[PDB]
């Protein structure tokens, strides 16, 4: 196991914080990587790293939001990131 047995748009994320890429610290991010298309409304990972380290919780989850991305760059954003159910 990898730990990434949710989100089906790629491997589990966990972001340091789930906002809209209305936030400036989304678009912080989206404008350094140059990412055109990402609207207000549109969900974003801020901080967001790949859950492979199962033991993390109650196994494979995030401390601070765990998330399902579209597409996550290295500098740790994350467009289309859905929430993920981990005790909700």
């Amino acid at each position: 196991g990898s730990g990434s047995s949710q989100c089906n748009a790629g491997p589990v994320q966990c972001c340091n914080t789930l906002t809209s890429a209305s936030n400036s610290q989304a678009a912080g991010l989206i404008q350094q990587l140059g990412l055109s298309g990402v609207g207000a409304n549109v969900p974003v990972g801020i901080n967001c790293n790949p859950i492979t380290g199962i033991g993390a919780g109650s196994g494979s989850s995030c401390n601070a939001n765990p998330a399902c991305c579209d597409n996550v760059y290295t500098n740790g954003l994350g467009v289309q990131c859905n929430p993920i159910n981990v005790n909700l």
